[PDB]
């Protein structure tokens, strides 16, 4: 059903994550980690302490789709077991140095054509697919966007609920 999902999304905050390649999103799905640039890492760390749930909604550039969404389970941390991201051009490895732990809520894709009716008040009411990496999505838009994804019956939201 969708009732446990709605409970997880209650009063959540939402952020758009734009990845330049599929490899890093695949790595994030396998390992449960994400790294972003320091300006967004600061925003996510602040948001993590402010909200019951912080949801990252992922989209790979040029893919025309979202690739799923996940909940932050921790603030960013440094050191740790190394990741091995595929770095875009001009992108340093120390710029992606902060690592967040995430729990996937949905690993299924959603095409942008399916969210064309959703606009984001925090980005001038442009379609929610539009935004830079780290753009915050307002609560009602983010909730409805997450509700559009196909259900991921491989994930049990019971463990997610206990971390709130």
């Amino acid at each position: 059903g969708t009732s446990k999902l709605k409970y997880v999304l209650q009063d959540a905050r939402f952020f758009l994550i734009k990845s330049n390649n599929h490899e890093n999103v695949s790595l994030a799905k396998a390992k449960g980690v994400w790294s972003t640039l320091p300006v967004n890492e600061k925003k996510l760390n602040l948001a993590f302490r402010s909200a019951r749930s912080v949801i990252l909604i992922f989209s790979v550039r040029e893919s025309g789709k979202f690739q799923g969404f996940a909940r932050l389970s921790s603030e960013s941390h440094h050191g740790g077991s190394p990741i091995h991201w595929v770095l875009p051009a001009g992108m340093s490895a120390k710029m992606l140095g902060g690592v967040f732990k995430i729990d996937w809520i949905c690993r299924r894709e959603l095409p942008f054509t399916k969210s064309a009716h959703l606009t984001n008040p925090w980005n001038e009411h442009k379609p929610v697919k539009i935004g830079r990496d780290g753009q915050e999505i307002e609560l009602e838009c983010g909730t409805q966007l997450c509700l559009l994804f196909p259900p991921d019956e491989s994930i049990d939201l019971y463990q997610v609920i206990h971390k709130m």
